[PDB]
């Protein structure tokens, strides 16, 4: 488990979340690509591909010093709750994290 982040993530539909995942600060790390997917179908990467599904509701950030990397998703919907890996490298490399994104129901505004 040499990256790390965040095991279970809960928003509220129509919020904004980041998720901040860590990895080793050496070289090959740092400028190796970071991506964000979906268990694994990529919706953003660091090397310049942005999903049609995130294009424009969705960031991608590196922080080599600190060994870190965020991704910032916006207006979430019902259809973002499920399961996702941030990684280093290839998808299918495995060097990642699992993250379980949960996006509680909006309810009405009655009272
Ligand atoms: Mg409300």
């Amino acid at each position: 488990s040499p990256i790390f982040g965040p095991e279970e993530v809960n928003s509220v539909e129509g919020n904004s979340v980041s998720i901040t995942c860590y990895y080793p600060p050496t070289s090959v790390n740092r400028h190796t690509r970071k991506y964000w997917c979906r268990q694994c179908i990529t919706l953003i990467s660091s090397e310049g591909y942005v999903s049609s599904k995130y294009a424009g509701r969705a960031n991608l950030t590196n922080f080599p010093e600190n060994g870190t990397f965020v991704v910032n998703i916006a207006q979430l919907s019902q259809d973002d709750s499920g399961r996702y890996k941030c990684g280093l490298g290839i998808n299918s490399r495995g060097l990642s994290f699992d993250v379980s994104l949960e996006v509680l129901e909006h309810h009405h505004h009655h009272h």
